[PDB]
């Protein structure tokens, strides 16, 4: 007895929740701030228009027609072919990608903390980025509110699709959206909108002579739309035949560009504003975010707000992380929900614990040549998993199903946006992936 979404919008807002997250406001803003701004970001967008919105229509549709896990509707639907190995990728991409995902949703829970006990309401005597340099060198501290928010992600997900995943407040969503678009206004009236939205929005052509822009931009297009690891696989595997998927997933890519480019809108002017390097790194919004909402007089309660909002965005991401290998496990081995993702919940804690290190003590290390743990894993699991995994998935609907049956479980017809949907998938989302791997890889 497999389990379905109970009401009619509960697989929307749950393919929402899943790609509304922490990629959308604290990765998109030190990726797109590191690979230069506005040609990184024209390729992003046409990286979600032409390769997304096709993969992710087509994880939907492999998922739905299957009935089962992200390795499972492989082996159904193509029973001995290779195609599993994306759904393996995918499950091997869930245990990585949420083990760092924690570590800074732990981040957001003790900010979180110190907005409640009125501690960073004013200015710290080491300034807003020595108090977060401090905070995440701290051995033991990020672990502990890694842990909270890894028990909040458990428990969700061991109390299922229908009583736990679905039950998501429909209002945090549309509540994180007017915050970011009320603080992106405030922003633009800070003093440095000219050079932060001419970073934005106005291209240097000299940044897309670099092959790791592309694979930058392809890899924050797969991480923010949930893309690639059979997350929106396993959340198609919970619908029914009623439900009309390309709708789904232009409103899925279509909303989570929005949270992205307002929150481009929100950081850059502030960071240009304080006379920052665009470039910080991974611990940006949590060194600029706190320097703007100290310039508010009602600040302190903007803060309370954000953190509060971000969190459940990121807890809704999260929880569609875990239930990829969970869904796995529960089959492969018919173990029970509550046994797997209290086990995998667990596990997956201890592995972001090395990631959680490598900001302080394992600073130092490296695992992949010049990038140190918490950047290799992001790297692996970004850059290779989820693109390779995504290409194995496009090439999976272009090339192993009949045309009829790949438009029909789809919901399109032979018109020209299903002819357009099966060019993408069989040849310009699949060559554009491989061009990057080449390119970036020598
Ligand atoms: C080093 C990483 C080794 C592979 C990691 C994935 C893995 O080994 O984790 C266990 C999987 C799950 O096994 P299964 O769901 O495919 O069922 C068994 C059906 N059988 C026999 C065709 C495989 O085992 C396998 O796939 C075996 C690995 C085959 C595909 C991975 C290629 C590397
Ligand atoms: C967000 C909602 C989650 C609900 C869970 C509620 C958890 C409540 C338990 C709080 C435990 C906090 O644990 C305690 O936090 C304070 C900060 O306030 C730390 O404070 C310490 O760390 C910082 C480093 O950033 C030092 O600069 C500071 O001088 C020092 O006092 C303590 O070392 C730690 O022992
Ligand atoms: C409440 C619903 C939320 C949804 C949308 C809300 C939008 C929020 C808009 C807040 C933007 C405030 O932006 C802030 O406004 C005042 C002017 O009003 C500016 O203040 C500036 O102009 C005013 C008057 O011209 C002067 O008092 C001040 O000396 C000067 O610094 C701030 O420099 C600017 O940072
Ligand atoms: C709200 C979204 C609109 C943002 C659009 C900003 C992109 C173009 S900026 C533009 O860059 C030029 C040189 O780069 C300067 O000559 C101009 O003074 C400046 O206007
Ligand atoms: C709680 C709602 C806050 C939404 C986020 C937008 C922040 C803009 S607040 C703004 O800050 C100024 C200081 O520059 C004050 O002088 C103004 O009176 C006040 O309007
Ligand atoms: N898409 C989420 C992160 C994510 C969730 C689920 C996934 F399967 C992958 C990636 C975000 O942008 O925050
Ligand atoms: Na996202
Ligand atoms: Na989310």
């Amino acid at each position: 007895g497999r389990e379905q979404w109970a009401s009619r919008l509960g697989f929307i807002l749950a393919a929402m929740g899943s790609a509304v997250g922490l990629g959308n406001i604290w990765r998109f803003s030190y990726v797109t701030g590191e690979n230069g701004g506005a040609a990184f970001l024209l390729v992003y967008l046409g990286f979600i228009a032409l390769i997304g919105i096709p993969i992710v229509l087509a994880e939907f549709t492999i998922g739905r027609r299957a009935q089962s896990d992200a390795v499972g509707s492989f082996e159904k639907l193509a029973p001995g072919k290779p195609w599993k190995v994306a759904g393996l990728m995918g499950v091997a991409a869930g245990f990585l990608i949420l083990s760092f995902y924690g570590v800074i949703a732990g981040w957001i829970l003790f900010y979180l903390f110190n907005y409640i006990t009125g501690q960073l309401w004013s200015a710290p005597a080491e300034g807003f980025g020595g108090f977060f340099e401090g905070f995440i060198a701290n051995p033991t501290l990020p672990l502990f509110w890694q842990a909270l928010f890894m028990i909040a992600t458990i428990w969700i997900v061991a109390i299922g699709v229908k009583k736990g995943i679905e039950r998501s407040n429909k209002i945090l969503m549309p509540l994180l959206g007017v915050l970011l678009i009320a603080l992106a206004i405030y922003s633009l009236t800070l003093g440095g909108a000219k050079e932060g939205l001419a970073f934005l929005f106005s291209p240097d052509w000299s940044a897309l002579k670099d092959p790791g822009v592309y694979l930058a931009a392809i890899s924050q297009a797969f991480f923010t739309l949930s893309l690639g690891m059979g997350a929106l696989i396993t959340y198609g595997s919970y619908v029914s035949k009623d439900s009309r998927l390309p709708g789904a997933a232009v409103s899925v890519a279509g909303l989570d560009t929005a949270f992205a480019i307002i929150a481009g809108i929100m950081i850059f002017p502030a960071v240009f504003a304080l006379g920052l390097s665009p470039s910080g790194g991974p611990g940006l919004v949590f060194v600029v975010l706190p320097d703007i909402f100290d310039s508010i007089r009602l600040g302190p309660i903007v803060g309370i707000a954000f953190f509060i909002l971000l969190g459940a965005a990121a807890l809704s991401s999260a929880v569609s992380l875990l239930e990829v290998p969970v869904a796995y496990f529960m089959r492969k081995f018919d173990w029970s929900r509550k046994q797997a993702a209290i086990t995998l919940g667990v596990i997956i804690t201890l592995l972001g614990i090395p990631s959680s290190l490598s900001f302080g003590v394992l600073g130092e290390v490296t695992i992949i040549p010049g990038l140190n743990i918490f950047d290799s894993v992001d790297f692996i699991a970004s850059s290779v998993f989820l693109p390779l995994g995504g290409m194995i998935i496009a090439l999976f609907i272009g090339w192993g199903w009949k045309t009829s049956d790949a438009l029909a479980e789809s919901d399109l017809t032979d018109s020209v946006w299903g002819k357009l949907w099966i060019l993408s998938l069989r040849f310009i989302a699949p060559i554009a992936i491989l061009i990057v791997f080449l390119s970036a890889f020598q």
